[PDB]
RNA sequence: AAAUUGAAGAGUUUGAUCAUGGCUCAGAUUGAACGCUGGCGGCAGGCCUAACACAUGCAAGUCGAACGGUAACAGGAAGAA
């Protein structure tokens, strides 16, 4: 019932005496659909130990973010490195309208209606960094409230 | 009752990386042209350039119920046939 998304695969390499030696990259992500997520990024000579480490790291390693009856609480900004990024809690209907790598994130987290968008670097790996991170610390009509002390209608 | 209740990113500097930064692409749009091709219809559009120059026709007339009037054509008439 997890569901697990590829985002990036990516060769990167490492210079020696003999010549190059190449490996690969993953970037992936995890997620209960329903206010979970998790990702995770591996490295492996070959392609499958990579997308498979990956997913390893990002079963650990995962959050929660507070949920809205599948759509976010409030607009929210987020900031990784290259990558400033915005989220906002779309009506009913719209679904998913983001970039890929935002796109993978929020699908498996349970967001199911939601308006975004990818600032400065694309940069997948830093871009998804940014949009968890936004996620997590997206705060909840119930905790301002216990913040605040009260428990009026904004309860 | 309803009536802005909406927002995506990709390629390319490096051996590889992150950042910076430009170039480039996916989209809509057009009073378009050119190349290949081309059946019908409805609605629209059609000198963006030389406020360059223009043959020919046509695009501002009408009223005899303002007026003297007849030259055309149309009848009518004492009187010519
Ligand atoms: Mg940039
Ligand atoms: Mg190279
Ligand atoms: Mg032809
Ligand atoms: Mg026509
Ligand atoms: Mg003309």
């Amino acid at each position: 019932e997890l569901q697990e998304k590829l985002i990036a695969v990516n060769r990167v390499s490492k210079t020696v005496k003999g010549g190059r030696i190449f490996s690969f990259t993953a970037l992936t992500v995890v997620g209960d659909g329903n206010g979970r997520v998790g990702f995770g990024y591996g490295k492996a000579r070959e392609v499958p130990a990579a997308i498979q480490k990956a997913m390893e790291k990002a079963r650990r390693n995962m959050i929660n973010v507070a949920l809205n009856n599948g759509t976010l609480q409030h607009p929210v900004k987020g900031v990784h490195t290259g990558s400033r990024v915005f989220m906002q809690p779309a009506s009913e209907g719209t679904g998913i309208i983001a970039g890929g790598a935002m796109r993978a994130v929020l699908e498996v987290a349970g967001v199911h209606n939601v308006l975004a968008k990818a600032y400065g670097s694309t940069n997948p790996i830093n871009v998804v960094r940014a949009t968890i991170d936004g996620l997590e610390n997206m705060n909840s009509p119930e905790m301002v409230a216990a913040k605040r002390g009260k428990s009026v209608e904004e309860i």
